């Protein structure tokens, strides 16, 4: 029923915004021309799925093709979210005056509007699953934690995962001193095939329970990665496996025993 | 007027060509569905890229046929489709997003780049062309693109005149059986008759000739896509009349005989 | 005693092993003769050590009757043992540092993809004996290396029952959560049996949910078992628990366990709850 | 009909002229115990073919009655040369952290009956990687002053090919590693811009089936009385892929024991 129809200042995040609602399952078409609006949207209709388009400073048309082309929207319930950005900050993710006029039209009728001045990837793409979403605090929470069998299994643990056969990134001597969440501790990992086919299967197999998880009357899911150290391949595992299920929507924490004190 | 369909397994980069198409200048719209494509055409008739993907490739041609049969006359349309190894497509996963948000979950990674392959297999067989992203890093799958029919020419000259300027590629034959060993033949060339007998009776003239036409053949694909109207082949010999004049012009029947745009040109003759 | 064969491609890094092979205490001889390998076998004997030899395209005999010949020989008190390194056809290309003749002591070849294919089809003998089969290709120097020595320092599978109420056990490796699965606690008839009396069982094999969680687990397993086998780790503890530790996990664990009875792994059960 | 017995201190280079000596097509075996060394020899009499093993610390005896008549009992085919190489302390701890003082002090005892006997004697001392392999040859192979010499020579097009050119090979179609910003101020004698092309399949197999191209001509070339080769390797610039590929085939060359020499035209500025 929904069509979010996402703009702004161009450096401020559309394209992110656009790609989180993808991973929900949002049928998403970046730049089309705003004349096409609509007919879009009668092909979609019938498919039955929740639709998202992008306005930017390349595709917007004179004021009234506006007007006049979101006036022909048939079925569907519309919503027209736009991002303001500061110029330092807009520059750094990448005239400006002629920028910020040609976007007025779109500027004043949109329905939230989002600051994403000071908001890095990972937390732009939060704060949007939640006010798209709502911080429903009912749901079940999920808690991916990593920790080292050294140092024992987690007891508020549901699952238990052992990760130590994976290639280990403590072989390179350079990345000894290093976390999971360290850039080259997390290549090291990346170019081996059964890293990523773990971290899929393992979120695979969770998603089989999940439902039936979700529904009977459980406040927490609790899910420990664990290598024997609880630096390196745990960590990254878990932040893996835990941001995989935030892209879902679901209501995510992470934390890393080894790495909190 | 060219309408630029870009393509391929998810993984392969074709995030990276709208990006690179859009900085050459194309109007890009992502994900686009079939059907409209025409009707997009037709607004913008008064160059285009868009993407054809596993989220909306109809799955069964005809979607295809009829959508790409409706197109406007003034424009041409050009499918492009990068593609990768099965394993490296595994490792360039980012791995926190399902790889078909839009569609059944898979038993595994390689099953999930496997069916896409599959469901691709319309887009690829019409493939105009197809990049084996495989080795390339983000900068130079860019500039490859960036970057983006041959005519060969062989001609034949002699050392003690100089290279001839316009060369890409000097064989010397100079070691070759030297016709001079007939004095009957020492003021003809190697466009008579009689030379050519002699460097055709001697196996060891083939044997070059062969090895050279092979040498060129490796990486005549890799020429014939980069931005070269012309390929120059420079045989020579001392004098410029006799063992290179004849080479040159085989070397030219060969790839004539493969169906190649080929041309001959002979520097001391032509003084 | 062993005799370590190291055996693999050119590129693959049969030279990584011994070097590493050296740093954990072999004598290795590299190139040796395959017929001079008894005579070196014999005259490590008496010095009581581990040697390492490499056979490689420089001497692997194309008859493969001097190879076990010539194995036939080796002395009593010597046990063989082959490593065979092998990497992705592109991969060796990449490694090939293009200034040294890959075969530098037989004819050239056509082709770098024509010399490692001729390469693979003169080492079949050793690769279709090979003891352990290494696929390098993803690995660093160090990590070849470094794997090398972590497995240089047969499995039991144990699947055991808990209750959560009670405290994970500590030698799990994996725990899985079965608390969600239909609850035989309905029939009040079976509130006081446990999971390994046949009326419980009856009631958790009639629902197709329970055979679902019991197959996508072992499957889940199956997927990691092999590098566990070769990892050298002598058991792996899969712990089933539900709230109780009676019904649920008991039956699933001792599930579990007769599976993989079945492809032949050494399994034992135990239920935490049942031996108080 | 030789056998050539590579030793010295641990640190001194011996593996690197060990791998010189097979390069060339010597059947090597490294670390072979002494006491076998005649045995390996009557294998390889019979397959007339030229040898060379490596005596090292770790394979000494500890008595030097042991290698003296172990060398001794050497057959009559094989004639045996001695090659020793040694080095400042502070260069062979160098070359070693990259493969105690009371250790290697009391280890240079073990070596002597080798380096009494050595027919041939190497400071490795301030040379590099390629430095000891090029002077192992000329000590070994001579001077080879009287033989073919081979020029490869890298130029870029825009200025023209060089005119003493007998080959001209043209690599402008490989990956232009002027597409990573970060190489552009580079060489191709430079690590980085090496690691560019060398990810490459391509980039292998060109100087593979160049070298191997010349190789099909090189016994006419070199027999004909012809003082000179000359292979030039030109891309636009001269500056990255040129340079890369003529030091490459160059090195090639060098290894198989050619009189061998590299010069770059755009980089000589």
């Amino acid at each position: 029923m929904v069509l979010m129809i996402v703009s702004g200042r161009s450096g401020s995040g559309k394209s992110v915004a656009l790609r989180a609602l993808e991973d929900m399952g949002f049928y998403c078409v970046d730049n089309l021309p705003v004349v096409l609006l609509p007919d879009l949207a009668r092909t979609l209709a019938d498919r039955e799925i929740s639709a998202a388009v992008s306005i930017d400073v390349r595709n917007m048309p004179s004021p009234e093709i506006f007007e006049q082309a979101m006036s022909n929207l048939p079925d569907f319930s519309p919503q027209l979210l736009f991002l303001d950005a500061d110029r330092n900050t807009l520059i750094r993710r990448y005239a400006i005056d002629k920028e910020s006029d040609l976007l007025e039209p779109l500027r004043s009728r949109a329905d939230l509007i989002v600051d994403t001045s000071e908001m890095s990837v990972h937390e732009l793409a939060e704060m949007l699953r939640t006010r798209l979403l709502g911080k429903r605090e009912r749901e079940l929470t999920m808690v991916f934690e990593s920790f080292g069998f050294k140092h024992g299994i987690p007891i508020d643990a549901d699952y238990v995962f052992d990760v130590r056969f994976l290639p280990n990134p403590h072989w390179d001597p350079k990345l000894r001193p290093m976390t999971g969440l360290d850039k080259p501790v997390a290549a090291f990992l990346d170019r081996h095939t059964e890293v990523h086919n773990f971290i899929y299967q393992t979120r695979s197999y969770l998603e089989l329970w999940l439902p039936m998880l979700e529904t009977n009357n459980r406040s927490y899911l609790t899910v420990a990665i664990g290598c024997t150290g609880g630096k390196h391949r745990s960590v990254y595992i878990a932040e893996q496996l835990a941001d995989y299920f935030r892209s879902r929507g679901k209501n995510v924490q992470s934390r890393h025993r080894t790495l909190e004190k």
